[PDB]
RNA sequence: AGGCUCGGCUGGAGCUUCCGUCAGUGCAGAUCGUAAUGGUAGUAGCAAAUAUUCAAGUUCGAUCCUUGAAGACUGAAGUGG
């Protein structure tokens, strides 16, 4: 129940609407972290380097409109951490976003 | 009245009555000299030179140090040697 994995679609276009040109990609990363925090209910969120690569794939200002991610809430192997759970976000390549919903993995 | 005596506390080595006489003898000012301190005030402000992000390392502690990945810039009359 605590260790879980779900596939989500994030509307980065709606999330980062109105942001300045030289902040769109960092703000998209922040919005992905916020989305993972809200959905998986974990304060500790880590973004995979491949997801960062995808978000920055088209430069700093022309961020992709949608992104398909796999949020995997897992146990914190480091026992002295403040919290026992953290979320890891990974990039799911996707060419057609139509009809996709939130999925359990 | 100029000032003075005593009491209490602090301090640790000098001070004092009266008689003569002497003077570098009395400060609120001089945009006075010098030293220190306020309100202003946690205020003005820290805005030129395109730009940083992710993961990890070390550390009591990392936007800023180091490694890797990505994205940009100087653009050879260079931010190079």
């Amino acid at each position: 129940n605590e260790v879980v994995t779900r596939e989500y679609t994030i509307h980065i276009h709606a999330r980062i609407r109105g942001i300045g040109s030289k902040k769109r990609a960092p703000r998209a990363i922040d919005e992905i972290k916020k989305f993972a925090k809200i959905q998986m209910k974990t304060n500790d969120v880590r973004v995979d380097t491949k997801l960062n690569k995808f978000i920055w794939s088209k430069g700093i200002k022309n961020v992709p409109y949608r992104v398909r991610v796999r949020l995997s809430r897992r146990r914190n192997e480091d026992e002295d951490s403040a919290q026992k759970l953290y979320t890891l976000c990974t990039y799911v390549p996707c060419t057609n976003f139509h009809g996709l919903t939130n999925v359990n993995v």
